């Protein structure tokens, strides 16, 4: 199976995308993030507390959406392709870091974090090795305008200095690289108007 | 390799008595609970111990998931590390993540130092760890270490440990109910059950022998 993340900020149309694929091919299945077991662990939604209070319940959060991901997509493993959206990678190098930078979690929180992080990684490192990235990029401003029509309650609040951090960490990571990733232009609504992005992704899998 | 933890209430003398069995045979070796790692955190600073007991609504979740990590970390090193010289191999692991689970998570989710959704996390947690880790750990057998909790308050106070002081009587007498219901009324694997509310760092010798006959069943 050939592995490929799907990276973006909060809103960047990576559900929308990956939604598309699914049905592009009988050989291409999905890992969503899973996003509804964070808003229900009837249940705490974690994510909202996380989004209310993020100095207090970041750390939880983030240990579980990392658990939860890794789990998504060790049991998905069981011309194929796979297509996760997000990984362990942005886990910690997008928004984790970006929790411990704010100050969101404190140097005990953060230090828990990676040596948990390094450990899953040693043991399952070698099963999640991504073959590819697809960078869906799209402006902190078209994110935030995004943010508003989906309408997620625990998201209402999000600054635009969240999503700009989160950006240029992507920026950095996937694009000034400072693995074979294919960057694709998202700011124009493409809902329908998809089929150039779609080649470009059939012929991205090729060269791998 | 038999793997036997021993479990009892804080400052029983699991420390003590597994510093006694490590030395008494070659093919007896020790897996200690990470205290150290837990007072000073540090990838293989924070006090997250000491945090824990200062403020357990805020550290609860935080400790136990960490404790529980370090935990099987420090097991399944000395699993491929040790006793490979060994002729009847027997490793002792200080704590397990039974207790982890079951006596100390479970009791702080009971007294309302984690939340509902904390204590769902940690289960989540638990059960994927244990899952995918657990056939390795897997237990041979319990050496219970039974003291009164009157006995591990003043211990506790002998031991002397800055983070543990304001423990109250009520916390221990908990973690004792938990233990003998596990371990003795099984209304929570084979179980040597030995009474150290007396001093044993010098009269360990029935302790010992009661070991010996233990593990030969196994
Ligand atoms: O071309 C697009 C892509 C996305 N969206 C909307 O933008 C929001 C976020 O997209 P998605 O949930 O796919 O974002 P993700 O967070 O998954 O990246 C949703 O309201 C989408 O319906 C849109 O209107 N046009
Ligand atoms: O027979 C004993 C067993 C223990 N202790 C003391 O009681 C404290 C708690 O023992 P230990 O640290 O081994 O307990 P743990 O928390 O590991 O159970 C320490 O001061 C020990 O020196 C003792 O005086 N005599
Ligand atoms: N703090 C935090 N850490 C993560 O690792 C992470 N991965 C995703 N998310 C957020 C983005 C969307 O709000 C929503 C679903 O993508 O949850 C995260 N938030
Ligand atoms: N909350 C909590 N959960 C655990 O799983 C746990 N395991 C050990 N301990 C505490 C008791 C002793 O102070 C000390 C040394 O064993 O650490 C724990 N405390």
């Amino acid at each position: 199976i050939k592995k490929i993340s799907i990276e973006g900020n909060i809103a960047a149309g990576k559900s929308t995308f990956v939604n598309i694929l699914k049905q592009l091919s009988e050989d291409w299945e999905v890992v969503p993030e899973p996003v509804a077991r964070w808003s229900n662990v009837n249940g705490g939604n974690v994510l909202q507390m996380m989004y209310e209070k993020p100095e207090r319940w970041s750390f939880t959060f983030q240990t579980y959406a990392c658990l939860s991901r890794i789990r998504a997509q060790l049991a998905s493993l069981n011309k194929p392709v796979l297509f996760f959206e997000r990984s362990v990678y942005s886990d910690r190098y997008i928004f984790a870091s970006n929790l411990y930078e704010s100050e969101s979690m404190n140097e005990t929180e953060w230090t828990i974090y990676q040596d948990w992080h390094d450990w899953m990684n040693n043991q399952f490192g070698q099963s999640l090795e991504l073959d590819g990235i697809i960078y869906l990029q799209a402006t902190p401003e078209t994110c935030l305008h995004r943010i508003y029509l989906r309408g997620r309650n625990e998201e209402q609040g999000i600054p635009l200095e969240y999503l700009e951090k989160l950006h240029y960490k992507h920026e950095s990571w996937l694009l000034h690289r400072t693995v074979p990733i294919l960057t694709l232009d998202v700011n124009e609504d493409f809902k329908d108007k998809y089929e150039s992005l779609v080649e470009k992704v059939k012929e991205f899998l090729s060269t791998l």
